[PDB]
């Protein structure tokens, strides 16, 4: 596996949200961390996903 | 805003990739991270945070 995979992701999450995302590839065991600076965008951000949508 | 609206998520959103998850409520600057021990976890939380299912 290549992280560039998930990494062109990174990119399209930021543009998602509009906001700074970044993904910590450390041995598989790592994590996605999605940066908001409003409540607002808290909201928005856990509601993808939770994906209420489908 | 109470961090309690967004806490009762970060219980939703661990069942839902059953993985760990933590909100960093900091000044409304803050980020959520998604964990994952796998790769394929990780193709997965970046799947439902694009939300490609609408």
């Amino acid at each position: 596996v290549k992280d560039a995979v998930l990494k062109e992701r990174e990119s399209y999450l930021q543009n998602y949200f509009g906001t700074t995302v970044n993904i910590k590839r450390q041995k598989k065991k790592g994590k996605i961390e999605i940066e908001f600076f409003s409540n607002e965008d808290l909201d928005r951000i856990l509601e993808l996903l939770s994906e209420r949508e489908s």
